[PDB]
């Protein structure tokens, strides 16, 4: 009968796939233990991050934690210690995706005691905070609608029939955290017991980057960005999207001020974004051999399409039209070639996100990341933002991050001016090579501007920009030098040169040194005291660079 | 788009439909008020009573509360105070089916607070019955999961915008009634007043009807038929059903006692068969003119068809088939004859049902009762308790009682032999006269098997015997119907009637007069006795047995 | 599992439900012969052209023929002749809904063959009307797939395995009607033989019926309301939903010119409407019991909600709210006392109904029509035609005429004035009495708008010229019914008092009496003319009128 059962998909948010009245989730003996990694958990969190942001301004815009296959066991045939007369309504024995829910589970843990326990440091009573107050306990409950329920009585399940697993025990240990009246104070947890360690450090970890997100720090390399209560309350379409109706105007103000409310109501709003607008795709087969054979179903469908693949269209459907070979078309061949050439499957991958992150900072300076949703998105925009004048800019500009990427960067160096006063192009030719080594690769995208001297009124102000962009080099890797050479790290360097792009010859060189006088670098001594504790063994490369320039210089003493 | 909105319809459960954890059924403006009446009430509980009560034999079988036309009002446009901050996410503005809902929802409450305060009587601890208190806890949450929800803070929605109709009223304060402990006893409740008046009263009248099918008392024109724990233990069917896994060995036993917390799990099984085994129909539509147009649709479509006319379809499609003009087609062109005849469109209901129900006495005597469900299912199980040629003979027993309805029961009372000693058949025909007009009803069942085995008698070689032993059984069985209405009232009479057809054996006349005389001692006969219960009658019982009872002391001094 | 199948409720068109390329729709043995009758089967499809009509401004609204009740035979346990090596695979026994079923299916037939042969009259080639030949052709190969499909070859399914019931040899016949090209002429057709004739009756009065709506008679009385030419080019609404596409430039103005290929047309877009936006409603249900206990749950649900019921809630909850209990209401009290006592279920709907389409005289008199959705729609534009201070005055004015329902026109005749000139209040009273036995019921909005005005008037102060006016008005109504009536037949005189109630000007009594003479003149007036139209009458149109006209020539001789 075909149309029989085999599939059945349903889109589900997470709250209505975990807080159903009468489900069990089930994990099989054959599946084996939780074994996620910390980079992929940040993966996770990050991404779910990305919805909750990116909805401020798309008022769609879903998020998506996969899918998972799921067998409806009716006659509890699957129910490892069966205990007929207490086993749930619902039994959904987890084929695949039993990593996934792992953390999503845990994920609702941390963000229940921290919402809890920062509304217990919550101010009794004073004014719409209160409001705070009762929009944690919401949230706080809708989650312990997502580990548990009631029943009849005793512990949960009779009187002796109990749960042992590293997710189960887990799972069964901040039940009785939250249940505890008596006063909320913070929690902390206590086979082979690798399985158990591994789940309680990363379930500990999940509320070590979560209580990382809330006071202010700064990371990049890892952290997830909460929109923050300063830009919360401008966005109709947040407070409407995750709490059915607008704050309180007499809360918004209070927000602005990042008041001591500002970091649990972004956990908060974090929570409600993930317990309603984020969605698993659940299907549940009814026969488990049908679970295996659509295991396989939904393991070899997928290629890839580039983030460039998927817009191409758009533009050679948007003011080109068929008869399209056209202007656009030539800063799209362009970048098509170049793809073409640094790449063949994954590769395609990072080499495009290799040349759509510099575009970025090179329109006006978002960070692009990687995730083939923000790509797609950005692209759309910028191009979109305007009229079929704009376009052509847009388009040329990422062309023209490409024909960066081949001259200076990589390649042989070698290139820029050749003959313009060739001291100067025989140095900021070391720019381009060393730039091209570590943190510095934003770098790359502001130095994207001997595009602006590709793109010259030509001799008629040509030598003028070929000397410009050799001086940014060098003030490129000089100010790089500094940052990374003197104390520290990169990250910093990183979002400074964002906004040297977005706030605003000399100039640059004007700015780049007034970060440097911010940074409490300014000033001769200083820095060189700075820079003798550093390490070198941060980067192989600043290293050398280091030891030529303070080598090569007695060439000349 | 055509295949969109428009319909989307559902089955559910009722607690897959009161309990969601976010919904909100809420009634429009234009509906009237509740004004459901004390016979539809009984009706829909009867109903759910009869799901049950078919449940323990056969596994399936599935109550079902009629349909209900919701509007999924997205961006509540529909709601009278708007108040948007803690509106509920789903909300459901009912169309059709308002007053069913109603009845249901006060349904939990009575079935809440009586399941809860017998529980409170419950003995702490002893045995298998803290099973009982448990299973009460479980299905008390179960219900107030379909009253309300929790919320925010404060009182339930804000902190100062209330619920005051008469359905809402009642349902906010029977929560303040659940939530407050001190202890666990039972409930008091507190534009025109006459509303509140009637919803207020239906629901004590629903605690009223519950509470009076748990002690005894007997009704039969009342109080619906919930299985009892002396027969509830025995059917693993029921068992599985409501509670997922065989109840524990050590607790049937003390069902079987008919102990102290039989009312309750007789309540608690009640219970959990309206919450998960009764399932409504629910059409959402998305847009609230098509939920009108679709009111329309809905409500001009259904005829009905009599269980002898979907019965047909499966004896013309057992032996006989296709080549079919045959035996069973002779028996059963008797009774379309007499259906077609006495009835044109309820009346085809009506009277198909008083043929259905003395012929399930005529077979091993099951007691027939309306129901379409019931008469199709008793018919298919008598017709196919053999093979094909006692088929012939069930068929031919519906049609020999439709002959019966021809010749006495209604018809002109006179026929029985015509002439076999001709005293005894002007006599007998006013028994046939008389037994047409009152309780005495069951009786034509058994007058129809009787001159049945008349009319179907060995012609001249036996039947003058059985042209007899008719008009014998007319004569005592007006009798016995004239001792059990002097008695007090009806309802006995029936139920004896009905095992003196069931209840009896001598291997495989005078003994109907024998068990007939053995059931009207094992009451109380004996002259006098008798004689004093007569006095204590009262005639404003039934007109026909006065008018029987004055010609019976008139007629006799014709020869004294 | 109560989720379980039981249900499985979806809407389809009626291509989508009858042109699947697997289904088999199968009429159990229990169900009964065709037996609608012509009403029924012109009401639905005054219905699909309701729907039709109001496609081209409401580019929603769809139509909407009930529902039908099925069982997914998989196992074929159903299907009388088994033959099971070429039983389709999916069949549908249909429990509820045979007979629209069958009339739907003729009617795919009906306009198969219409459309058919009216495209092979087409010009050949001339212009975009070859575009009539093609749409023409899509709609005819989309119906026939609604009669039947293709299988393997010899007699449609085997060779000894053939089709004799009534529906069944009449889509037989009709599908080789169209299978053999051959020429392209009109059809004619070939237990009980009263079933067969019945049906093949109402398939020809269908093709009699769609078959009128397409050149000029008029009937009103029958006939429907397809969309004409002239209208239907100028509908991008109608193009679009019906065809996906907008309709040649150069094919809309030769449809505006009303050319030979505006009848084709008109039947294609209604044929095509029928097959794409009417939509029945299918519950699949997988156990035949569970159908039926469902074929009863759906027959029990509703009641009904009038338009006035409907439209209540946007009027007290308009510029009224809460803080309601005002003017406004007062103006309703008066409607629902007079519904809720010349009532008590559908008395109310025509009750309600015979007060609005009077109301809708007396605003901009707008002929309202039964339909509830028509009902709704018109209370509610007219309500909210404005602001809060004139809405006031429509409530006004229903209030009014429901005044005059209890004032003059029944109640008992009298009242107007009583004293005023006597003579005139005992005269007028007869108008009032007579006109309230025929077709003179349109004149009861003018009647009530002018003694509304009258009730209503300036007290005292202009009071007595209002009280005169009307029953002057009564006795001029009375007058111009006489007349029309002994012209022939009603209708006309229905159309010209409409008109007299919008088709006016003279800035923002006498007035009436010259607009009705005047229309008596249009027609023919002038003595010895219309006395000649006297003697050509019938009196036995109306039996009122001819005692009317009786008393107009006796009581005069009480003075000559």
């Amino acid at each position: 009968m075909e149309t029989k059962e085999i599939f059945d998909a349903a889109p589900l948010s997470v709250s209505q796939f975990l807080s159903e009245t009468g489900q069990g989730l089930y994990i099989p003996p054959y599946q084996r233990a939780y074994s996620w990694e910390l980079p992929k958990i940040r993966r996770l969190l990050s991404d779910v991050a990305h919805g909750l942001d990116q909805l401020a301004e798309f008022e769609d815009s879903i998020c998506f934690l996969g899918t998972v296959i799921a067998l409806r066991d009716i006659n509890y045939t699957t129910v490892e210690p069966k205990y007929r007369s207490q086993v749930p309504s619902k039994v959904m024995t987890i084929i695949d995706g039993q990593q996934r829910m792992t953390t999503l589970l845990l994920l609702t843990t941390v963000l229940h005691e921290e919402i809890r326990v920062r509304a217990e440091k919550l101010t009794r009573d004073d004014e719409p905070s209160v409001w705070c107050y009762n929009q944690a306990l919401d949230v706080t409950g809708r989650l312990s609608n997502c580990f548990e329920e009631d029943m009849r009585y005793g512990e949960h399940r009779y009187y002796p029939r109990l749960i042992r697993s590293y997710y189960d025990v887990w799972s069964r240990n901040k039940g009785e955290a939250r249940y505890r009246s008596p006063i909320g104070y913070y929690l902390e947890s206590y086979v082979d017991l690798e399985a158990y360690r591994h789940l309680d450090r990363m379930r500990d970890q999940m509320r070590s980057m979560l209580r990382k997100a809330v006071g202010a720090g700064v990371k990049r390399e890892d952290d997830i960005q909460l929109p923050t209560g300063t830009d919360i309350g401008q966005s109709q379409n947040l407070q409407f999207a995750l709490f059915n109706s607008e704050f309180p105007p007499s809360v918004v103000e209070q927000l602005e001020d990042d008041a001591k409310m500002t970091p649990l109501t972004r956990l908060i709003v974090f929570a409600n974004y993930l317990l309603h607008r984020v969605t698993v795709a659940v299907v549940t087969a009814k026969r488990e051999d049908y679970g295996f054979d659509m295991f396989e179903a939904l393991n070899t469908t997928g290629q890839p399409l580039t983030a460039i693949e998927t817009f191409k269209p758009r533009a050679i459907k948007e003011e080109g039209l068929d008869e399209w070979q056209e202007s656009e078309s030539k800063l799209h061949f362009d970048v098509v070639e170049a793809y073409l050439d640094r790449e063949g499957a994954d590769k395609r991958q990072t080499v495009t996100s290799s040349v759509l992150l510099p575009f970025a900072m090179f329109q006006d300076g978002t960070k692009l990341t990687k995730r083939l949703n923000d790509q797609r998105r950005y692209l759309r925009t910028v191009f979109d933002k305007d009229p079929d004048i704009v376009a052509r800019r847009k388009v040329l500009a990422g062309l023209a991050q490409v024909a960066r990427f081949y001259e200076g960067p990589w390649g042989s160096p070698t290139k820029v001016p050749s003959c313009d006063d060739a001291t100067l192009r025989t140095q900021a030719g070391i720019a381009l090579a060393a730039l091209r080594e570590g943190g510095h690769d934003i770098v790359v995208g502001l130095l994207t501007r001997y595009f602006a001297a590709h793109r010259l009124s030509s001799p008629e102000t040509v030598e003028s920009s070929a000397r410009q962009f050799l001086l940014a080099a060098r003030s490129c890797a000089a100010f790089y030098a500094l940052w990374r050479g003197s104390f520290g790290s990169t990250a910093g360097i990183d979002g400074v040169y964002r906004s040297l792009m977005t706030h605003v010859v000399e100039a640059l060189q004007s700015y780049l040194k007034e970060q440097l006088r911010s940074e409490g670098i300014y000033d001769k001594q200083q820095w060189v005291a700075r820079a003798a504790m550093t390490p070198v063994y941060q980067h192989s490369k600043p290293l050398t660079r280091l030891l030529l320039l303070a080598a090569s210089q007695n060439s000349t003493p």
